[PDB]
């Protein structure tokens, strides 16, 4: 299929940490474990990125709602590429949020 990256965000914690990340990525992204683990996602934003659409996955996040939003992000290095990015709930049986899981494509083409 196309070339996606996959993550999990820990939703128990107040501000949706990183804890998993496939290998593509780090290698997308240039940042390591490291400095994903842990990590809220937003450290990939910069300068030029739409807080329209960081908005809406803000809400989407704090509703427990899937979204799909397309956002500048930036590499480590700096230089910038377009993210696809759909995040889905996770819920338990109870009906809470335990994670968030996201692909994230880089649709520069
Ligand atoms: C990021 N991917 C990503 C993946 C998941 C599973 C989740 C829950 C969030 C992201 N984000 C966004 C970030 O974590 C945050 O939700 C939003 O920026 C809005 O909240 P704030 O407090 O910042 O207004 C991702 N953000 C990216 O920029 N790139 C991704 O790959």
């Amino acid at each position: 299929g196309l070339r996606h990256t996959f993550v999990v965000a820990d939703a128990t914690l107040p501000d949706c940490p990183l804890v998993y990340a496939s290998e593509g990525f780090y290698a997308m992204t240039g940042y390591g474990p490291d400095e994903v683990l842990g990590h809220n996602c937003r450290f990939l934003q910069g300068e030029g990125t739409d807080p329209k659409e960081v908005q809406k996955i803000r809400d989407a996040i704090k509703k427990g709602e899937a979204c799909s939003v397309r956002l500048l992000n930036y590499r480590k290095d700096g230089t910038p590429f377009w993210n696809l990015l759909t995040v889905t709930p996770i819920k338990t049986p109870d009906g809470r949020v335990s994670k968030f899981v996201g692909v994230q494509v880089d649709v520069t083409s």
